């Protein structure tokens, strides 16, 4: 069938990190269901995509070593759960991925000038801020229209640059001609790269919509779960790299909304059967997984189940 | 008399530019008295300083070629007058030199970013902004705590880059980041160099305070004028390079305040007799120099004449 052909091609299109895929699985399918599952369940969930047990074991071991998953050996079974760090990262990504969306923008920026320390600690703190969503408006000026001082105070202090950084709360009183600024942000945040990523995503998953409509009845729980996992995994790859700047600052043909709409359209079609597969396969030390909590159904502004 | 010795030492310490000296004389002594004088008057006004006719004539010729002075041959006399441009530039310089006080600060900043430009447009617009009072707070980043955007828009579009300039109105919210700011400001405006210039000026002219007290009656109009001209010439040399930053951004060991009061204390003492000397020697195309207008008497917050 064409659904399997789509699934197999999607899984083989790019090298897939086991740690990354299993993170996607936890974030999407398990975080509203207790965050814990048997290694054996994960193997059964990924077997039909061609991932064998040793691949799953190695990914889980690495995710524990990175501090993302805790593990409990109970009886003769190993159970892996989101660690405290994994929980905070998962909740953080949840806001960006499942998304209603932007609060309205107050027009205020935070600008950071990092000088009075020579430029080797500088690059360290530069990227630390970049990973937080800041763009390099200049080789010493970091900027974000979304973050505020509260979100970087802690980072600055035990980077050891707390009062070696000048912070500005700035506003721009011009709205007739942004052309030069908007260009600045586009290259500062590599928005052309980001749009291309959104746009590879759209081309990759657009054929799934007619396929799901054609094979609605042949969509088994396992195939629904594999589609959902691959969809959200590759969507999460693009969206988490998105600085999520206000619309006013984006290029005129931002594919991100189309990518989002497509993700939601596929997600709603496969989620009911996919939940059933996780329910069928998932086990903890006390048996069946919990039902998804209410936050699960609030994803994407509301799931029509 | 030690006054004559002071005058001779001051004028012979360093080469004196004729164009710069004559600009000082016009700006200080003639801009409120019709802006015009006979070449012969200038020669008589500067003779006692050791400057001869060729020095004066050559300087006037250059000031005309630069567009600072117009020249008239009327009868058999040459008259040099502030050009329309020269008058405008003199008034601008006067606001800084005779300023009645450092402006009060609201704490607000203006930040300017460029791009889509060359060498020539970059260094060019950087050129005007620097003399306009802006500092390169960071590479590619110009800043001023005092100016407008409105005060630079005529300048910016006249350069043809208004489409490539990003403007920010900025603020610093908590006084904990201020040490770093004062350090950055020091290098952006080279305040250590500026302060050293002020200290040289103070060291050169502080001895006049006791001398003028001692020889108060022995001060003739010519010597009062030569003192005033040398004082204002060397003071404007330093102060016109001063960005005149708010008090908050300068050290507690800032010599600019000492320099200004010293200039004022000497200026108030010699200005009446120096004015008498200029009236005695000055001749215009319509005869005598006019009396100084009221703006003259508002200098330094008010002249005690």
């Amino acid at each position: 069938s064409k659904l399997d052909t789509f699934i197999q091609h999607a899984v083989n299109a790019v090298p897939v990190s086991g740690t990354s895929l299993i993170s996607s699985l936890y974030g999407d399918s398990l975080s509203h269901r207790g965050g814990e599952i048997w290694l054996g369940s994960l193997a059964a969930l990924l077997e039909g995509l061609g991932f064998g047990e040793r691949f799953v074991r190695t990914a889980l071991f690495r995710l524990n070593k990175e501090g993302w998953l805790d593990v409990s050996r109970i009886g003769r079974r190993s159970f892996y759960s989101l660690s405290d760090k994994g929980l905070r990262l998962t909740r953080r990504a949840e806001s960006k991925i499942y998304r209603a969306e932007q609060p309205a923008w107050d027009g205020k920026w935070l600008l950071l000038l990092s000088e009075g320390l020579d430029k080797s600690t500088l690059a360290d703190v530069k990227k630390q801020l970049i990973w937080q969503g800041f763009g390099a408006l200049a080789p010493s000026l970091m900027a974000s229209p979304s973050q505020k001082l509260a979100d970087v105070q802690t980072l600055l202090h035990e980077a050891g640059v707390a009062d070696n950084v000048i912070a500005f709360e700035a506003q721009i009183p011009l709205a007739l001609s942004r052309a030069a600024l908007r260009a600045r942000v586009e290259e500062a945040w590599h928005l052309t790269e980001q749009n291309a990523m959104y746009e590879t995503f759209i081309q990759s998953f657009r054929p799934l919509v007619p396929l799901l409509k054609e094979a609605a009845d042949e969509l088994t729980p396992e195939r629904a779960f594999h589609i959902q996992l691959l969809l959200i995994h590759f969507y999460r790859r693009v969206v988490l790299k998105d600085p999520l700047l206000p619309e006013e600052l984006l290029p005129a043909h931002w594919a991100g909304h189309t990518a989002r709409q497509l993700a939601i359209n596929i997600y709603q079609r496969v989620a009911p059967a996919a939940l059933a597969f996780v329910s069928e396969k998932g086990e903890t030390s006390v048996g069946e997984l919990p039902a998804p909590g209410s936050l699960y159904f609030q994803r994407f502004g509301g799931l029509n189940i």
